[PDB]
């Protein structure tokens, strides 16, 4: 109702903004690898 919403909403823009702003390799590799395997 609020927790999940605010959470997913925040985290959603957080990651994106973080990856777009700078664009680290750890997060990308990790996330991708985790999502793939």
């Amino acid at each position: 109702r609020w927790k999940i919403f605010k959470k997913i909403e925040k985290v959603g823009r957080n990651v994106r903004d973080g990856i777009i702003k700078a664009g680290p390799a750890v997060a990308v590799v990790g996330q991708a690898a985790t999502v793939v395997k």
